[PDB]
């Protein structure tokens, strides 16, 4: 899909779910519902190159408004992993979430090499 990496975050959601949720998710109902609800805020029909840090500042405010502060941190938590995969794919050069405090909490380890 797309020419090579010029797809939207809405399409990236399919990729992200199939890649990052195939690694370590443990809670499918949580991660899946996140995707359609808040992970695609409004700029879903927009690309990853367009989501500058200030957009994250806006969506963090939006998610607290349209939802709760709890999920705001939840979404941001997944976004980090998303940007990480985006950068290793070289869709973007930076971590738009780095304009804020992304904390840590969530990584896990290896065993040899994830086969898929």
């Amino acid at each position: 899909m797309a020419e090579k990496n010029a797809y939207t975050v809405a399409q990236l959601a399919d990729e992200y779910f199939e890649r990052m949720i195939a690694g370590r998710w443990k809670h499918p109902n949580i991660v899946r519902s996140r995707i359609e609800k808040d992970i695609k805020p409004a700029i879903g029909s927009l690309k990853v190159e367009d989501v500058k840090p200030r957009h994250i500042d806006d969506v963090l405010k939006a998610v607290m408004k349209r939802g709760a502060p709890s999920i705001a941190n939840d979404t941001l938590r997944w976004l980090k992993r998303m940007f990480n995969y985006a950068i290793k794919r070289h869709i973007i050069e930076y971590n738009p979430a780095a304009a804020f405090d992304p904390g840590d909490a969530g990584g896990k380890l290896e065993h040899h090499h994830h086969h898929h």
